């Protein structure tokens, strides 16, 4: 589900609309959802409330626009996870960080906004928050559980604000990454925070997941929303 309205054009001209959330009491700082492999679908419309009832205004851009606007993909359907595996592998990353980007650009600037923006990633979005840090677009990214990272090791030093990273140190659809070479490779810049979930892998925070880990869920939460916090005014 999307705001019906909303549309945020990118960089190319491509307009996507997003899911958004005003906060209780304005000015807020605005989060910037990046999606999983799913979409903008019901764990994205409830991270958006979670954000709104801890103080935030909340964007969730549909980066599945490119491909099929609109794409809300139930987890629990088999059909539509094949689906959303078929959208995951042919998306476009750079694409997706350059949405996003106009994303935060949108964010910015809405009438409820503080100034500040953070963003936050699942899954497929952790990957692109990393990304996104990489480039300094927010002032503050966290990605949970970020598919492909270790791959993009070598962005770390081109990380200028804080990123944090929730890892699931077990494997379960996604392999985990190598915690050795993921602890090397951020350790080199204190801007990057990381902590490992050794009872959990990727997926842990939706309830509904088989792999939930309501611990590995909460901790995870409260650290994010630590670290989102100096956002607020």
């Amino acid at each position: 589900m999307l705001t019906e309205g909303i549309s945020i054009q990118s960089y190319d001209g491509h307009t996507f609309g997003a899911l958004v959330g005003s906060p209780a009491k304005a000015p807020a700082p605005v989060i910037v959802i990046a999606q999983d492999i799913f979409g903008v679908n019901a764990f994205m419309r409830e991270t958006v409330s979670w954000l709104v009832d801890q103080g935030y205004a909340a964007v969730c851009p549909d980066l599945y626009a490119r491909q099929a606007p609109g794409t809300a993909l139930d987890p629990q359907d088999e059909r539509q996870r094949e689906q959303a595996y078929k959208l995951w592998q042919a998306f476009d990353m750079e694409a997706g960080v350059g949405d996003l980007e106009a994303a935060i650009r949108y964010a910015r600037h809405q009438p409820y906004s503080n100034g500040k923006v953070g963003l936050v990633g699942y899954s497929l979005g952790g990957a692109l928050a990393f990304l996104v840090a990489s480039k300094g677009y927010v002032d503050r990214a966290v990605g949970y559980y970020g598919v492909g990272l270790e791959k993009q090791l070598n962005k770390v030093p081109e990380v200028k604000h804080p990123a944090l990273f929730h890892m699931g140190g077990q494997d379960h659809f996604v392999p985990a990454p190598s915690r050795q070479l993921i602890t090397e490779g951020f350790g080199a810049n204190p801007l990057l925070q990381v902590h490992w979930y050794e009872e959990a892998g990727h997926s842990f925070a939706r309830t509904g997941s088989s792999g939930y880990v309501a611990s590995a869920a909460a901790l995870a939460n409260e650290r994010t929303l630590d670290f989102l916090v100096p956002l607020q005014s």
